[PDB]
């Protein structure tokens, strides 16, 4: 699934994204617009073994399990294709203990490049909340 803006944003402030740990719900909004285009089906696979995954492209090696990544960690407790689902929960709750074990959302480096320090504000600007 390809998500809109404000459709995504109205689920992840469903799933108590709004301010988690400090983070405005616009932060997460456009965290996933620049990993993965709002698409729930993104993968991209490193030259490291590991893959990304979801729409908030989440690793393979600490997060979640593949079964093909050297040092799983898999600290999500989830494999890694339940965040290829069209709902979004398990990526969220994943995203949720990425912060809960003690990463800001600089670990998207997508967010770092392209949301921090903007407007995110404007990611959820226009929709019905
Ligand atoms: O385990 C849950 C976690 O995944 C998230 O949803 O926040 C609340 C907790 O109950």
């Amino acid at each position: 699934k390809v998500f809109g803006r404000c459709e995504l944003a109205a689920a992840m402030k469903r799933h108590g994204l709004d301010n988690y740990r400090g983070y405005s719900l616009g932060n997460w909004v456009c965290a996933a617009k620049f990993e993965s285009n709002f698409n729930t089906q993104a993968t991209n696979r490193n030259t490291d073994g590991s893959t990304d995954y979801g729409i908030l492209q989440i690793n393979s090696r600490w997060w979640c399990n593949d079964g093909r990544t050297p040092g799983s960690r898999n600290l999500c407790n989830i494999p890694c294709s339940a965040l290829l689902s069209s709902d979004i929960t398990a990526s969220v709750n994943c995203a949720k203990k990425i912060v809960s074990d003690g990463n800001g959302m600089n670990a998207w480096v997508a967010w770092r490049n392209r949301c921090k320090g903007t407007d995110v504000q404007a990611w959820i600007r226009g929709c019905r909340l």
